């Protein structure tokens, strides 16, 4: 049973994440705005960030964390594959969008020159991933994963971090209109998030 | 299983990794690497060119708990990560932080050499120093880390306490039952099984 209580940034796109997934999985959940933040914040995660996901006794944070054991609780849709190689090849790419795009992506919500560095590493990385989506639907091909769910609030935040992407980045765009129009993902956005594009 | 094992001699994310085999007795190929004149395939393998690797078929994996995660599932015997929803949560982002807050450190001591890296090595003595002193009490009432259950969080910290000499990093006495414990992860068979000869040496 649901008792899933969500600490969130209004325009953080780690808690997007979770924000994304919760109303994929239609349970029962309550969002608390946190305004960067109470002390209770610092109290739950020791390095004082939002998202936290509190239910009874259980207090996680991190955004990947966070997502797969909601993932566990409520399996469907399933966002992480059931098939155990599968699963395993999904943790790799999660783990890796954490080194080759989001440590940039905190880099431009924590922190001048080193924002610059970030944008062009998004850029760069985001080049490389394009061609998948030549042929692909989803991250992971038809079934939408929580490969899409983790890159999608950098996706939608391009603009707004300025970063210009290279001619073969046209299929990485509609592949991220795809995400954008899922029914969770308009539901889930905050409307601050909204008019960042 | 056709799992095969790309393994650092004393490589303390490899240990994890040989660790876990050896704590499920299935059938495997450990493939020794020597990264003083490591080839050329481990880059290809694994773009950052680091060991463990795990190549099991048409599957090629890298990052020790990745590969840790990948074999718990395949073979749940023993069960390193928790079958409970919300304890292999907490278990996760236990092993997480020590991600963070140990090895990083452990990173540093590896992968970087020569004079420069010498400021950066005792910054990371000092880290793993404070870190594990802090953790020290847990063990006065727990058997292990999550207590009477041997697990993954047993297996990702045991690599480092087994090389605390070899770092250089000297614990306080406060620290003792953090050694109680570390000897309570060393003296188990698999553990013993999994050294390798170098790693032996290790330990006066
Ligand atoms: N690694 C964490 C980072 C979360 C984070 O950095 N949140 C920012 C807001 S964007 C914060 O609360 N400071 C995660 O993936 O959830
Ligand atoms: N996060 C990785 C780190 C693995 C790692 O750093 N391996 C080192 C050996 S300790 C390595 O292969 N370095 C390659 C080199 O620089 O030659 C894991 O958990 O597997
Ligand atoms: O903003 C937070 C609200 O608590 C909202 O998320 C609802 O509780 C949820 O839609 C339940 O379905
Ligand atoms: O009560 C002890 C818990 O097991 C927990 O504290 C973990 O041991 C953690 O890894 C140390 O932070």
């Amino acid at each position: 049973g649901s008792m899933m209580v969500l600490y969130s940034g209004t325009t953080c796109p780690f808690s997007q994440r979770c924000r994304l997934v919760l109303f994929e999985k239609g349970m029962d959940f309550e969002i608390r705005d946190v305004d960067l933040k109470p002390e209770d914040i610092s109290v739950m995660n020791p390095y004082g960030q939002v998202p936290i996901l509190v239910e009874r006794d259980l207090i996680l944070y991190e955004s990947n964390i966070i997502n797969e054991y909601i993932d566990e609780r409520f399996p469907h849709p399933q966002l992480m594959p059931a098939d155990p190689v599968q699963r395993a090849r999904a943790r790799l790419f999660l783990l890796n969008f954490e080194k080759e795009l989001f440590v940039h992506v905190s880099t431009l919500e924590n922190e001048e020159k080193n924002h610059e560095k970030a944008r062009l590493a998004i850029r760069d990385r985001l080049t490389q991933l394009a061609p998948i989506f030549v042929k692909n639907k989803y991250m992971l091909g038809e079934e939408f994963s929580m490969l899409d769910v983790a890159i999608a609030p950098l996706l939608w935040r391009l603009d707004h971090y300025g970063i210009e992407l290279s001619k073969n980045a046209a299929p990485l765009m509609k592949y991220a209109e795809r995400i954008f129009s899922r029914p969770a993902y308009i539901e889930a956005l905050t409307p601050s998030e909204k008019v960042m594009r």
